[PDB]
This record gives structure tokens, sequence and C-alpha cells, in this order.
């Protein structure tokens, strides 16, 4: 063949990335401990968003995706005391991601909440949003982040408690990109 | 020639005092190297190359039903020399978590490649992986615990090291 | 893909009357395909080598009136720090003999796959080492000259400049 | 023993500035002994007989496309001393013809016989023919060619020169 | 169609020749004559290599071609004189072109050689090198001329002989080119 001015570009498969990734796993939130004495009714145990960077798998490779559906999600609470304590806890569940609602009466009346003594852990079957986010933050929370957990005592524990609540996690990011945290 | 060994041996063990060992503590962090295990570390002592075709751990903690702590338990396949945290032994296939008083069985997932048994410039080369036991409560009374191991591996082409 | 044979001196050592007692190192050298010389301008061609067969010899040249001895043997481990007895004595494929006594070594190898070039880990290029020490006390000059005799199939063509 | 090697490489390299390279000006005249072939050349400096299984050649010209002169090209199975003019490599099997920006494929026509690697007193035993690139025009700009080849041949007879 | 900044070369057949031909004839090598009383045994009456030059079809022939191979080539002797001369003659062929054969000894040896008198005529159907030659001259002999004629006097003859030599060849010229003697 002949000599043109200038040969079309052969850039065949150009921003052909993945598209579908299904990751799993289990992986902590937070942990405290509380002396004795202190942890009346209503005290605060831990009260931290799901936000994808508190998952850790999760949060460096949603720095590639655009968004996350979450498929299940379930959580585990865990104290770790003898029988000797007899305190005892609440946890939750709330969906939304709001920033006041620290009392025994909200948190019972979610989907899935438990309550029982230190020395007995139990599990949260949720109700969470089923929707689908995105990962980046944003002036709205209510688009990129599927509740609060929070935990909060309920009696007066006689010896030192130490909960250490779980997450079991399952999602579906997709839409590629990169940002910049 | 080709042989085919089993076992079971101390890795190490490790005593902690009241007060110690909050969150984050690093009970025990030593690689899985020939030099550790006892029976395999005589016969490494012969060979050169090995490679693992089963391995096992077990933690067995010993304490009374008072402790109320707990541990964390895994295992690294980077024989590196930075990872201190609780978040590297979340990821990890086949990692434990139970009070002091419990003894799990960690099932890891290991390389089977084919490496060696003395030092060299390369760490990789030279151990399957890292053991990396973490408190993760603020335990009560001491506690004493005794981690196990499971070993079958199949040492060939002998030789003789002066350590 | 080839595959390629012949026969080469690895490296030659004389040694005076009384210097060369027990213990005293020969000679110490590994198995890069530098010292090979026609294997060395054709490991400048290709990137990988798998060794099928390599036997070695000892040849060493002297009168039947010094009455020392050595031993020889092959070391899997291209290390920097062997300097004794024991290590060679145990090893497989194993020689010793008078210095007027010509041996033939037929050692174990590492039937891996291996690289041509030079780099930062030593167990990756060179497939053993050959340590040769006196046992005896020397009376005359010997002359030692060992031997080689390496098959290798080289693949991946390249061209490096070493 | 006896192999089998591939190939492709650099033959040679020439440059012509403008005004220079009239009708039978010759660019480069060049018999195929193994000093010239790079990787041939190391591998020819170990054996001693080799015969040419397929051998081809590309001219692979560099030139922008307002030079408007030409090049011909062949291969002549005489490695003579004197073959210096168009019509010469007219005649033989396998010649090409094409301005200088086009790259044309020689496929020429060699001997099969089995030769030698080394120099000799005679000069037929050596070399499997020429490869001549002479220029056909009165070029205008600056042009560079760079002749390649492809070589496939079966060494044989280990021996070591000398050079 | 358009119009672009070069069109390429349309030379389709380039070095294309013809590649096969069969030379056949018969052509004189040599000739000589012997005054009487001249002749004795050994006498070399004729010694010509039978390079492509001698025979002149295929010399004007094989300044095309490169390689030739002969495939069938025969001799008769024909001398002329009448059945009262008495000498003799003998005819051989000797597949080295070297430069040192000349005795009977070497001649009677090779494989169809022939001896006679000056008044009858013989044929020779030699032993050739049957390979595929050289056609333009270098440094070894042996690649480019299959044989020599040797034909020498084997008594002493009374009258003037006068003998001339022929060839019958037929040849395959290929791999075109052209030199120049």
């Amino acid at each position: 063949a002949d000599a043109p001015l200038a040969k079309a570009s052969t850039i065949t498969g150009f921003g052909r990335g993945t598209n579908d990734v299904h990751l799993t796993g289990m992986s902590r939130i937070a942990q405290a401990v509380i002396p004795a004495g202190t942890g009346t009714d209503g005290y605060i145990v831990v009260d931290e968003t799901i936000v994808p960077e508190l998952l850790p798998r999760l949060g460096f490779a949603a720095r590639i995706f655009q968004r996350y559906a979450v498929e299940t999600l379930e959580f585990e609470i865990q104290p770790m005391c003898p029988a000797n304590t007899g305190g005892g806890y609440v946890a939750g569940f709330l969906p939304d991601p709001t920033d006041s609602d620290h009392t025994f009466d909200a948190i019972q009346a979610t989907r899935g909440a438990v309550v029982a003594k230190w020395w007995e852990s139990r599990t949260i079957r949720p109700q969470y949003a089923r929707a689908l986010l995105w990962t980046s933050v944003g002036k709205e929370q209510r688009l990129t982040s599927p509740g609060r957990l929070i935990l909060l005592c309920v009696g007066n524990n006689t010896d030192v408690v130490n909960v250490s609540v779980l997450c079991r996690w399952s999602v579906r990011l997709s839409v590629p990109s990169l940002e910049t945290p």
C-alpha cells in the first residue's frame, strides 16, 4: 500500500477495565474497655458509622471503584469477661447516619436489635438500606454510608468488661475509576 | 534422596503478667524457619531443600477461666519485617480469635513452592510465612500460652551445614 | 530452545612443597556461566538455562613420591562462607584420593530453572560450588587441574552485554 | 552435537547525505559471513560447520515521504570481489526495487550446501553469497536505511576459535 | 479514489528469470599433428582440462548461469592416417584437474580408457564426477572443471599422424546471473 500524511491511531481497547467484583470477609469495627464502676445505663461504648474506611480491605479497593451495594451484612458482639460481671449491653443498627440517637429506647426499637449480659455474645441481622451508594465523601451523608452501629451499656458492671464488636460484610463494587483520598 | 517427615512440636512460649497486653500488643512474632522447630531443626541441618505438604497450628493457651481477655492469630505469607497490627491478621485466610482459656486451630494458606534451609540474601526463599499471635483484650490474670505446630515436609538433596 | 554439551576446565593451581597442609583450600570457584569458555559465549545469547547432567574430574599431576591427598565434592549452596572439611566429605558424590590419583565426581544437582545474568541473589544463577582441599602434607610440587562435563538446555533468546 | 537456531538481526546500516548517490552508487556490499550477524557471531565462534535452512532479508529504509529516489537489492551467490553494477542484481532470483520510504522483502535462492565458519584460502566454502544494496535514483533528502536479516541455521561439530 | 503523498511502485515480476536449461551437442577439444620420428612412448599429444571455455557454445551460455552439472559426457578420438602407420596411442580421462600425470601407467589405470593403433578410432565412456560445480574461476580448481583429457603416444610412428579428439557433452546450467570474464 501507499503512504498518507498520517496513519490513524490503532489503540484498540482503551478504557475497558473490569466491571463487577464481589468482595466478602470479616473485619472488626472498633473495640473499647470500661473500668469497674463506670458504665451506667446509657453510657455509649461504641458509635462508629459504616463508612468503607473502617472496613480495611474494602477501603483499599473502593479507592478504585465508584459505587458499592451491600448484599449481606451481619454483626457479632463478643464481649470478653467471666460470668461474674452481671451488667449488660444493648446492640442495634440504625440506618440513619445522623448524629443524635443516644438512648436505650431508640436502639431497642429497631429491627434485629439484641440485649444480653456481659458474659454472653449475640448476633445482629439488621435492616440495611439495600440501595446503590457512592464511595467518595460529599456534603450529604445519606448517600455514602449504610447506617451506624450503636452499642451502649444498660446495667452497672462489677468487674472490667471488654467488648470487641465485629462485622461480616459482602459487597459488589462497580463502575471503575480512581480517586485521591 | 527423598524423605517424608511428620511431627508435632513447640514453636514458642510466652508469659504475660497482669496489666500488660492491651490491644495490639504482640506476644510472639517469629518466622517459620527450620531453626525454630526442634525435630525438623535436626533434620534440616542435614538436607538442603524442603517443601511443606501440610502445615497446621494450634494455640493451646493455659489460664484459669476467670481471665476474660482474648487473642487473635494468623499466618502471613510475607516473611517481611513489618506487620504489627490487628488489621493485617484480619485479612488473611485461616485466622482465629477466642478468649484466653480456649484453644483454636489455624489452617493456613501456605506457598507450596520448594524452599531452602539455610540463610540467604533474600528472605522469601527460606521461610513460608510468619506466625503472629497478639492480644486483643486487656487481661486480668497471668496467662501462659503455648503455641504448637503440626508439620509435614519432604526434605531432599543431602548436604551438611555448619551453623 | 537448544541443547549444548562439552567439556571445560574450571580452574588450576600449583602448590609448592611444605605449603599446602591439611585443610588448605586448594581451589574454590562457583559454577557461573562465565567460567566455562564454550558456554560463556552461549549464555550471552539465551536467558534461562537448566542443567541436565553435570560431572567433574580432578586430574592432578605430580610424581608418585609426593603422597599427600585431597578431597573433592560439590555443594549446591552458592553461599560465600564454607571453609571446612566436614561439609565436603558428607555430600553426595564426594571423592578422596592421592595427589597422583585421579577420580570422578557424579554430583547431585538442582534441576531447577535458573537465570544467566548476574543478580542480587546468587541462588538463581549458579547451581553449585566446587571446593578442593588437601588432607595430608605434600612432599613435592603438585599441579591440580580440575575439569567439568556439562550439558544444558538454554532457552528464551536475548542478547546481553556483560 | 546438532542444534537449530533462529533469529533476526541487523546486518548493516548506512546514511547518505543529499546530492550523493547517483545510479550505480553502492550503499552496502558485504558478504554473509558469520562475523556480521550478531547472535550467530557468538554461536559460530563455538561450532565449525553450519548449513542455512531458510534465510530472508528486509530492507527497512527510514526517510520522510518527500525523498523520491529509490533503491535496488538482491542476493548474488558468488562471493567474489567484483559485481558493482545494476545489471548483475537485475538477473538474480528474488530481487526487489522500491522508493526510499518503502520496505521490501528479499527471498533469495541460496546454496543449501554445508559450509565452514572460519576463513580459508577458498572463499566459496565460508559464505553463501553477498547482499548488495545500491541506489538507483538521485535522492533529495538524507535517508537512513537499515537492512535486517532472518536467519535459521543448524550449527554442528563443536570446537573453539581464536579470532 | 483519493491522492496520497506517493503511490507504491507496481513492479510486479522483478528478478524472475529462467531457471533450468538443458544444452547438448558435440564440439572438439584440441587437435595436433606429429611429424615422423617424433612421438616415442610417453610423448604428450594433448592435455587440456574440460573447463567450460573449451566447449564453445557452453562458454557463451555459462556466462549467464552460475552452476552446471554434467549429465552425459563422452569422447571420440578419430585419428586420421592410412593403415601404413603402425604406432599407437592411449586415451583416458582423469577426474583430477591437477597438473602431474604423464605416464602410460596412470592413464591405463582409469575407468574407460582405450588403447589402439593410429589407423583406428575408439570411444571413451569415462567416470565423471556427477556433482554440481561452479562456472567462474577461483583459487581452487576442483570445483570448476570435471577432469582432464590426456592422450599420449605409445609406439614410434612411421608416417605423419593426425589426431583430432572430440567431445559429446550434455549439461543442465542453472541459478541465473551474469559475470564478466
